[PDB]
């Protein structure tokens, strides 16, 4: 497909420098003109592209491309709500697929030895980092709706089956580093997105978290709000 390799060749050449000389290469595409089929893979095509563990880097101007045109593409026009409703579906694949990849991993290390199942979470670590990652881009730049963000935290904190009383080792390290990218900022966007994911952890506090879990949601709110306060200071 002609329009399948012109996004790939925009997401190869897009870096910090020539970021605004690629959003215009992306207008430029007829977009509109596109078929749902053609629509469809572009957003399938940045979305794989985005959870390749490789990008890490990258992943926020792919993020800042998918702004771009849906700022160009207005949910009043036909192509602007297909799109949307593409990032919806394709959001949904994205993290129903690192859900079930989670709760496979868990069954098929579940008899084997304690050195080989540790290591096998290492391993998936590496692989469910990216998706995290590009959760939190998703979330900070508007492009994922606060209930898929809710959805996630709910099996990487509470468990697969939700049966757990405090998060595993890795799955907490993937929340630190989200905590890390939406808990915290100064930005314009941030002025909204920050509140938004204080919010989202005071409704897993409704979840009937344990001790540990209260104290780790409590606190993290805490340190949002305390960073918040600094972030807010005038004169």
């Amino acid at each position: 497909r002609k329009l399948h390799n012109e996004v790939l060749g925009i997401l190869g050449r897009v870096g910090e420098g020539n970021l605004p000389k690629m959003k215009e290469e992306l207008t430029n595409l007829p977009i509109r003109q596109s078929t749902d089929k053609e629509i469809q893979d572009v957003i399938q095509v940045i979305f794989n592209k985005s959870i390749q563990p490789e990008d890490s880097i990258f992943v926020p101007y792919y993020v800042k491309l998918v702004v771009s045109l849906i700022n160009d593409i207005g949910e009043g026009e036909p192509a602007g709500r297909f799109i949307r409703n593409a990032i919806i579906r394709q959001c949904q694949r994205t993290f129903e697929n690192a859900e079930e990849a989670q709760a496979q991993l868990e069954r098929e290390i579940a008899n084997l030895p304690e050195e080989e199942a540790e290591q096998r979470r290492l391993i998936f670590a590496g692989k469910q980092k990216a998706n995290i990652n590009f959760l939190g881009l998703l979330f900070t730049h508007g492009l994922v709706r606060e209930k898929v963000v809710l959805h996630v935290l709910e099996w990487l904190l509470y468990g697969t089956e939700r049966k757990r009383r405090f998060p595993a080792d890795y799955e907490l390290i993937h929340f630190m580093n989200l905590l890390l990218t939406c808990g915290k900022s100064f930005s314009k966007e941030g002025q909204e997105f920050v509140p938004k994911f204080r919010a989202v952890l005071e409704e897993l506090m409704h979840m009937h978290p344990q001790r540990r879990m209260q104290f780790l949601l409590l606190n993290t709110v805490e340190t949002i709000d305390n960073n918040w306060i600094l972030e807010h200071h005038h004169h």
